[PDB]
């Protein structure tokens, strides 16, 4: 079994870095986000070296940081797709999980 890492993960990948607190996904499917690669869910960094450390902001493929991050409809549940959903219908969590430059994911 992996051992989930302290919450506070900074995502510093891009020119907006991003912390990411497990605490606020320990609900959520850690195959969801770590989905199973490679026949078992990569429980590594997003961008890992070499997985979505794309910097071209525009890969809308399952290789770019930016996609898999903004995209809703990726192969599971992305940073701002499932940010999107689990707002429902939520203006205030709209601008906390999908919001870019007033959210909680771009602080
Ligand atoms: C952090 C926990 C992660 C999140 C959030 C996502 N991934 Fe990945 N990822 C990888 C591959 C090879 C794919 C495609 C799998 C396939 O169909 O063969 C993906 C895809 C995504 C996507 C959608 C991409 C798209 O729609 O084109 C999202 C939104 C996504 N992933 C979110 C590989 C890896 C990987 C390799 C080591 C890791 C660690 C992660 N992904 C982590 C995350
Ligand atoms: C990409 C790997 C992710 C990053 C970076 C962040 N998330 Fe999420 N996220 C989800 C939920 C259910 C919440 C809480 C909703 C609520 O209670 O209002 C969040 C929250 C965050 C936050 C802020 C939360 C806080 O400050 O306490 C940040 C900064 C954040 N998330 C970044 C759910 C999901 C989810 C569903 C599977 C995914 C894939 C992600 N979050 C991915 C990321
Ligand atoms: C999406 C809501 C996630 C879930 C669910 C889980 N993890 Fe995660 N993990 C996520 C991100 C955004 C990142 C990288 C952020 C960054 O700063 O780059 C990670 C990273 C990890 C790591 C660190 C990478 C490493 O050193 O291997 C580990 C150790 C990790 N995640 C483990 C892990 C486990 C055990 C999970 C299930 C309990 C789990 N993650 C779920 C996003 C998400
Ligand atoms: C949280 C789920 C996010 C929301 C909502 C938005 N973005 Fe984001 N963005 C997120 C992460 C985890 C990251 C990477 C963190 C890091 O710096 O490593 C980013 C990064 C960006 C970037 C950087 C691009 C690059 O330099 O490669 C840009 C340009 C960006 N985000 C834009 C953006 C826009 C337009 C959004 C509103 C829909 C937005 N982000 C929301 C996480 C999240």
């Amino acid at each position: 079994a992996p051992k989930a890492p302290a919450d506070g993960l900074k995502m510093d990948k891009t020119k907006q870095p991003v912390v990411f607190n497990h605490s606020t996904h320990k609900a959520v499917k850690c195959g969801d986000c770590h989905h199973p690669v490679n026949g078992k869910e990569d429980y590594q960094k997003c961008a890992t070296a070499g997985c979505h450390d794309n910097m071209d902001k525009k890969d809308k493929s399952a290789k770019g940081y930016y996609h898999a991050m903004h995209d809703k409809g990726t192969k599971f549940k992305s940073c701002v797709g499932c940010h999107l959903e689990t707002a429902g219908a939520d203006a205030a969590k709209k601008k906390e999980l999908t919001g870019c430059k007033g959210s909680k994911c771009h602080s």
